[PDB]
């Protein structure tokens, strides 16, 4: 259930990067800006799984949830047509502005980001994808008088059909029980995106191989306790390995907004 696209309605301009089995261009639609994201060439599995994606997106509705239009099925070319949201994905723009960022307002962009994620548990919809790259800078809220806006963008090919190597590589946004679905998992992806937010762009664990990521998780290792100070005991809570210990988004967005 989801909107057909013709193709004689969209327009494809600049390459802007390649997601999950995906290139990722600029677009228009009409008319709207948008981003046109082409599948690779697939089995037909994962083409339902970018179908289901599609499909669960299009049927809620959040300030903070970046919009799904369609999908156009060219032959044999799959393209799911989304939100083109201003200023684009967060960890890049923070790696690009590190060090002139306050406190103040990475705390705006958690408190929105735990507001999206509330309704996805109030609507027992998994996202599966929750990290720097899928939030997108709607208003940038740096200048005085202004604060920032964010919305998550939808999480492309659903991760129920991904395989294990790709798995290892969304550590540690991936949550541990999904190393070898339940709503339990966007509160470790969401702990993991609080550490990348305060530290500017730069998750924890990027820099080792895949080996090592997976190494860690066998251990159990806690991960760090971030850079912004009052955040510790909420992102601890959210990055715990057994599933059935992390808060709810409820409980999580109270302790936020004071």
């Amino acid at each position: 259930s989801f909107h057909r696209v013709d193709q004689k309605e969209i327009t494809q301009l600049s390459h802007l990067g390649q997601g999950t089995r995906t290139n990722v261009y600029e677009g228009r639609l009409r008319e709207l800006r948008v981003v046109l994201k082409v599948l690779d060439p697939s089995h037909h599995d994962i083409a339902l799984a970018f179908y289901e994606t599609a499909s669960l997106m299009s049927q809620v509705s959040h300030t903070h949830l970046a919009f799904v239009h369609g999908v156009c099925v060219r032959g044999p070319e799959n393209i799911m047509v989304t939100e083109y949201v201003e200023h684009g994905p967060l960890d890049v723009w923070l790696r690009r502005e590190r060090g002139h960022v306050p406190m103040a307002w990475k705390m705006v962009v958690a408190q929105q980001l735990a507001s999206a994620l509330s309704y996805l548990e109030n609507k027992n919809l998994v996202h599966g994808n929750v990290c720097g790259r899928n939030i997108l800078l709607a208003r940038l809220g740096l200048a005085e008088g202004t604060s920032p806006f964010i919305k998550l963008s939808d999480p492309g090919v659903g991760l129920g059909a991904l395989s294990r190597e790709e798995r290892v590589e969304r550590i540690p946004w991936l949550a541990p029980e999904c190393l070898p679905l339940s709503t339990a998992m966007d509160k470790w992806g969401f702990g993991a995106t609080l550490l990348e937010i305060c530290f500017d762009g730069e998750a924890p664990l990027q820099s080792r191989s895949p080996s090592e990521k997976e190494h860690f998780y066998q251990r159990q290792h806690r991960l760090p306790e971030p850079s912004c100070p009052q955040l510790a005991t909420l992102t601890s809570q959210c990055l715990t390995y057994e599933p059935t210990q992390r808060p709810s988004f409820r409980t999580i967005l109270r302790d936020l907004t004071r």
